[PDB]
């Protein structure tokens, strides 16, 4: 129906494959450590598998009116980054046994950045979207600038570098610019979603840490 | 005005004194331990008095198309669920000392069953509630097969019992197939309800766990 | 447009202005205690700055029909005090090093008082927005009477009063009988978010504590 389903059902496949690789990796551990990992790790992906399936049907997605068009915004993967992006800064964070003070400051700039993006999304003047990308991005940076230790050290390499596309393909996408057609848009999510939580779990959990 | 009211004003009515109840119990306690099951025990009725209420009230009722008629979906008890389960599985998981990897398993285990119950229940598609249903089904039968000694036994029997009617109630009430009137729907929900909070609660509260 | 868009504006600028203040304040921080009030405490007014923006800017702002007259509702107040209640208690908690059971009582209590205040204010029946002020008001009380000895005693003080003055000005305001209109409304929120929020904070982080 639309062209970008391939993508959407593509994501739902992986994330739904990796969320079971996870569980039934995670079965034959008594660690209290590898225990808090494993359930974060295996969250991650079944949460993305539920936002992946709904955006897949008709329900992750609504019409936002600006630049006088009716435009798709798939508001369910604001839903996914809510939860998603606070276990994944959870995971990196309890790696090197940051203080609590740390974490509510990493897990509250999460939720202000993707807050943000949600407003940005679903603001019907368009340049006020740009207004709340800024603010996002911004929170983004400061969650940068706060981010054993060899695999710390990989996983926050890979995090810096995949997060950091997120925002330039919103902007270059259909929620921002509208230069890349939602299609590849879709594609390029559907890429960075999988390697960052699929990815960076196979990483994490096949690694003595 | 609606024929299900009657239940709405008596589950309302219920949740209500049970927090009353509660809170007036709880007083005269030093009890770190016990100050915890307390706060979490009358909450779980606190919350549900609340959107009992709100459905009382026209408030947490929307109208949902699917199959050729719009039909009357009480929204709030997906509100209460959300918050009202996770804190009856910490009243277990404190009880037997779980890990926290454990109780994160059960805690998000828990939102993503109610979490794609919500989505089950507004989807406009009906084919596709069903699926919903079938992913919320198998994370509480996730749940289940996660989930002193006495006591928890007992606790963990009338919640393995209660829990399992629920998606049994809404496949064949109004929410599903349509077979048992919203009614009679509306009467198993209030008293499956107040079983697992208020019930649940009394076994919990007067017991020396 | 709006004539009450000047305090919008303002109450923005005074949230951006001390968000910007804490943070540079909490550079140069080690200890573990100061680093979760310094992260507490700057998330509070960085959260009030997004809200305030969103409403300055058309975002946070709903029309609810009650009374006969389409009626302008801010919103995106309910969704800023859901996460700076809970902050600004943990904040006091914290200080005097409550229990578990006793943060738990005061978060929820906290999360009910906002949860039925968001309730009354998009509440369509005018009588029923009362019962709904009438709930918050009375979790409210229950945390005021759940509510370093010289810093907390000071800071208790300061939330008791300015705390108390919310659900008066909603009830003469716009979202209850209309009597004090949208603008002075506007203005005595702004300055009663400023004070509970940068003016608590300014005296939190400067102290010993
Ligand atoms: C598994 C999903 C991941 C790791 C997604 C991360 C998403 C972000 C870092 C999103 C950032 C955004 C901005 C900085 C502004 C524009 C809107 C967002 C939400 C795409
Ligand atoms: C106090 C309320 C309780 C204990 C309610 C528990 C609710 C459930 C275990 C609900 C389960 C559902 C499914 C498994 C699928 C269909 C939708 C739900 C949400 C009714
Ligand atoms: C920074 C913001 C603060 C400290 C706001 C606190 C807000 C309240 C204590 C609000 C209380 C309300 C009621 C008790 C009932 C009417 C609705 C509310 C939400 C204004
Ligand atoms: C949105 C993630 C934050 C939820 C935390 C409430 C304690
Ligand atoms: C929906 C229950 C989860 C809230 C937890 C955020 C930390
Ligand atoms: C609304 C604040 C509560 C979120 C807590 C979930 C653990």
């Amino acid at each position: 129906g639309r062209p970008e389903w391939i993508w959407l059902a593509l994501g739902t496949a992986l994330m739904g494959l990796g969320t079971l690789y996870f569980l039934v990796k995670g079965m034959g551990v008594s660690d209290p450590d590898a225990k808090k990992f494993y359930a974060i790790t295996t969250l991650v992906p079944a949460i993305a598998f539920t936002m992946y399936l709904s955006m897949l049907l008709g329900y992750g997605l609504t019409m936002v009116p600006f630049g006088g068009e009716q435009n798709p915004i798939y508001w369910a993967r604001y839903a996914d980054w809510l939860f998603t992006t606070p276990l994944l800064l959870l995971d990196l964070a309890l790696l090197v046994d940051a203080d609590q003070g740390t974490i509510l400051a990493l897990v509250g700039a999460d939720g202000i950045m993707i807050g943000t993006g949600l407003v940005g999304a679903l603001t019907k003047v368009y340049s006020y979207r740009f207004v709340w990308w800024a603010i996002s991005t911004a929170a983004m940076l400061y969650i940068l600038y706060v981010l054993v230790a060899s695999t710390f050290k990989v996983l926050r390499n890979v995090t810096v570098v995949l997060w950091s596309a997120y925002p330039v393909v919103w902007l270059i996408g259909s929620e921002g610019a509208g230069i890349v057609p939602l299609n590849i848009e879709t594609l390029l999510f559907m890429v960075l979603d999988v390697s960052a939580k699929v990815g960076f779990g196979l990483i994490l959990l096949r690694s003595r840490a």
